[PDB]
């Protein structure tokens, strides 16, 4: 009954040149169809590079997950500041009304996945943060319904995800 999205990695600790995966998961959100949000991460730190292992360009996408996946017509852009440590990215089911008529709302799973590899051995943040850019966010996340409607209100933002607390240094 807790309604959520949470950045979920898949490793506490990783040492340099290690690959972490940021999944983005979203629970019990209802009618979902798609979203906008806003990560932050440490340019000095984690460099985002694509399921290849390619590093993402200004452009980049974020990963595939396991739910908007289907085809609705799905719309994706991404707009990245590489320097500042900025992902921000749509991903949204644009024919609503089949999606509707299918009777099977995506309302738990992956929306999308962000790989980072580790640049430096230092305890660090991957957050997502408001932004001028995006009045209507919660914490860096906008929500949508089939409708095509903002989901306002009722979920919990679950970030910052934290690599690095304790690591693999001796000292
Ligand atoms: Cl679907
Ligand atoms: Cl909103
Ligand atoms: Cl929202």
């Amino acid at each position: 009954p807790t309604s959520s999205i949470e950045i979920v990695l898949d490793k506490t600790t990783a040492s340099v040149g290690e690959i972490v995966t940021a999944s983005i998961n979203i629970k019990n959100i209802t009618n979902f169809s798609g979203c906008q949000l806003n990560m932050k991460y440490d340019p000095a730190v984690l460099q985002p590079v694509t399921s290849s292992g390619v590093a993402y360009t200004k452009s980049t996408m974020p990963g595939a997950g396991t739910i908007l996946n289907s085809d609705f017509n799905l719309r994706q852009v991404a707009d990245n500041d590489l320097e500042k440590g900025i992902l921000n990215f749509s991903k949204a089911y644009v024919s609503l009304d089949d999606y509707r008529t299918a009777a099977a709302p995506e309302q738990t799973g992956t929306v999308a996945v962000v790989k980072f590899k580790v640049l430096k051995e230092e305890t660090s943040s991957i957050s997502f943060e408001d932004t001028t850019s995006v009045p209507n966010a919660i914490d860096g996340t906008v929500l949508f319904d089939w409708n095509g409607d903002r989901i306002q209100s009722g979920y919990s933002v679950i970030q910052p995800a934290v690599i690095n607390l304790d690591m693999i240094k001796a000292s």
